[PDB]
């Protein structure tokens, strides 16, 4: 559509429905939060309906919507969310939520790759000031030129280039280097699904020795919403052992696979003494390299959209 948008009208939210899902993932890279991104796409689409005469036709509807969305993110991040700048980044991004693979698949701009949605990546770019975030995301992920970026953000091209450089510099050296194939994954791999099954089975069967064999020596389990981090395999094993073994053990465990951010993940469920169903405990998102868990990022299912609170057996 080139100019039908002001003359024709109710076919707007129909046309904007095409880009809704990409826009939400874009907002989620900036924000780290699925619910905040959903709130901000609805606002973007509302604005785009209102500000309907602003579209002149330079770079198309999607670039115009991307411009609106990005500046709406920056408004949020300069106002209410101004304090959301981290100075483990994972363990400190308490508003971080995962993004289900099923919903990522609806949002291809060529599917979205692990490179651009992986939790460690999203956490580290919460280190960047909001405008640096928009420059990095728009240039290195959305494929915008420096001129396009500068126009969207009311900056100069030199500003954009320098900001991109300070962004790429902070990001490299704070993000582990991933193999190109790992970063290209558009779903967990057969090897990752297989480890995930041994991970779930370690809770089902209260099998710490098996769990230890799954963990890198320097593995971290971070819990961003609870601002807790457990550094090293011994720290993780000390956390789990009283939950699974002995007089302290909570109960019996079952888990459900749940791909998010192109990573293997499982929702764990516990059934305590006297209970009939299992109740959701943790969403564990594994970072798996070479058949070893390098990181576990753990969220609360109740605080997240979309997760069955109980299961039957």
């Amino acid at each position: 559509a080139e100019t039908i948008r002001t003359g024709g009208e109710e076919v707007f939210a129909a046309l904007a429905e095409r880009y809704r899902h990409e826009l939400r993932v874009h907002l989620y890279r900036m924000l780290g939060s699925f619910t905040d991104a959903e709130d901000l796409v609805q606002e973007t689409l509302l604005k785009a309906w209102r500000r309907r005469e602003t579209f002149e036709g330079r770079a198309g509807f999607r670039a115009w919507l991307y411009r609106i969305a990005t500046n709406t993110a920056l408004d949020f991040l300069g106002g209410p969310a101004r304090n959301r700048e981290v100075a483990s980044a994972l363990a400190e991004v308490s508003w971080l939520q995962p993004y289900p693979d099923r919903l990522l698949d609806l949002a291809a701009p060529a599917a979205i790759a692990r490179e651009t949605v992986e939790l460690a990546f999203l956490a580290v770019i919460q280190h960047l000031p909001p405008r640096q975030r928009a420059v990095l995301i728009l240039r290195d992920i959305a494929g915008w030129s420096a001129q396009e970026t500068a126009d969207a953000l009311d900056m100069t091209v030199a500003s954009v280039k320098s900001a991109l450089q300070r962004a790429r510099t902070t990001l490299r050296g704070r993000l582990p280097e991933r193999r190109s194939e790992w970063g290209a994954a558009t779903e967990p791999s057969a090897a990752e699904r297989s480890l995930l099954r041994r991970y779930m089975a370690a809770s089902r069967d209260a099998d710490l020795s098996a769990l230890a064999l799954l963990l890198r020596e320097d593995a971290r389990q971070a819990m961003p919403p609870h601002r807790l981090v457990f550094d090293g395999r011994d720290a993780i094993l000390d956390l789990w052992r009283p939950v699974l073994e002995g007089d302290t053990a909570w109960g019996e465990w079952r888990s459900v696979p749940y791909a998010v951010n192109r990573q293997p993940a499982a929702v764990s469920y516990v059934r305590r003494a006297g209970e009939t169903l299992f109740t959701a405990v943790n969403v564990d998102v594994l970072t798996v390299v070479d058949g070893l868990i390098a990181e576990i990022t753990t969220f609360d299912p109740g605080l997240l959209p979309g997760i069955a609170p109980t299961l039957a057996e």
